[PDB]
RNA sequence: AUUGAAAGUUCAAAGCUUAGAUACCCUGGAGGGAAACCAGACUUAACAC
């Protein structure tokens, strides 16, 4: 129902890391995208609700439309905050999921390589994936049932691929990893934050003034203020194989690919992590 | 005016009976939601002199 959505703020902050923070963004976007709209009146007079300060603030009395987009971006920039303020990281529920996992996994007698990193700058998983996209135009890279942003296994396995390629060639990164006519030997699962320093998600913005425009008549910023990883977040991953001849190259790659960014725009120094910990328990 | 003349190969009769398109078979293998992008530009007006 609307109550749920005029509502929706005072979730986010009273509950901070026990909503659905993929329907929660998903709801207030529908409130951020019809803002002029929420604020005629239909507020549901509340007392808790962000929404209130809006009323409060003028900004331009003499256009209204010009005063409710002014209000809108302040909105924006306050979503943003209130996500990373409020969501934070609890990941007592990933360290049992990743120890109930090795266990599992050792007992279908796989080698388990498991890896702790931790983002050194403001990363940037999954850009284009659905999260804040329809309030922020960007997006992160995040799991809806774990609750926490995540690393696909799929990135992590294809950063990894390509270091091996540049370094030991095609031949040998096919033996590794497999091609159209043989699978791969070496799996790996997503990875999930496993704890932090402190806020997990932080906001930034990228304002480009010359892109894809002809000349400085063309120029104008354009803001664009989204979510981030916040640095000092650890996440943690599995690397399991069986075929022990497997194990050295992961060994080298994980330490360097690391260095180099792992998720969006790391060209201008974003997704970079360094390797915390590897553990290797080779199954006997 | 012939080793001739005359004489229906005809009648009755079900290609039926029993019989499983079944058995074995992973939509799987390979594949980085990335690439690019300045949170920036600029002071103006009024009167006095």
């Amino acid at each position: 129902a609307i109550d749920f959505l005029v509502n929706i703020l005072e979730l986010i902050k009273e509950k901070q890391c026990n909503i659905n923070l993929f329907s929660a963004i998903s709801l207030t976007s529908i409130v951020y995208n019809n803002f002029g709209e929420f604020l005629s009146n239909n507020q549901s007079y509340s007392t808790n609700n962000p929404l209130l300060k809006y009323h409060i603030i003028i900004l331009n009395d003499k256009n209204k439309t010009k005063d409710v987009e002014e209000k809108r971006n302040i909105f924006k920039r306050e979503v943003a905050e209130l996500i990373s303020r409020n969501f934070k990281l609890d990941g007592e529920k990933v360290r049992n999921y990743f120890d109930s996992l090795k266990e599992v996994l050792k007992s279908l007698k796989y080698t388990i390589v498991d890896v702790e990193i931790t983002t050194r700058t403001r990363a940037l998983i999954g850009v284009s994936t659905s999260l804040g996209k329809l309030i922020f135009g960007s997006g992160i890279s995040f799991d809806p049932y774990m609750n926490l942003p995540y690393i696909p296994a799929s990135e992590i396995k294809g950063i990894v691929r390509s270091y091996i390629e540049g370094k030991l060639g095609e031949q040998e990164a096919e033996e590794i990893f497999g091609n159209e006519e043989r699978e791969g030997n070496v799996n790996f699962t997503d990875a999930y934050p496993t704890r932090s320093k402190d806020f997990l998600f932080v906001p930034d913005v990228i304002t480009p003034h010359y892109n894809g425009k002809k000349s400085e008549a063309d120029a104008e910023p354009r803001p664009v203020i989204h979510l981030t990883i916040a640095p000092k977040v650890t996440f943690r991953f599995l690397i399991y194989y069986k075929r022990e001849d497997v194990g050295k190259p992961i060994c080298d790659s994980m330490p360097i690919i690391l260095i180099r960014g792992l998720g969006a725009r790391s060209s201008v120094g974003y997704s970079l992590f360094e390797l915390r910990k590897i553990e290797v328990i080779k199954a006997a």
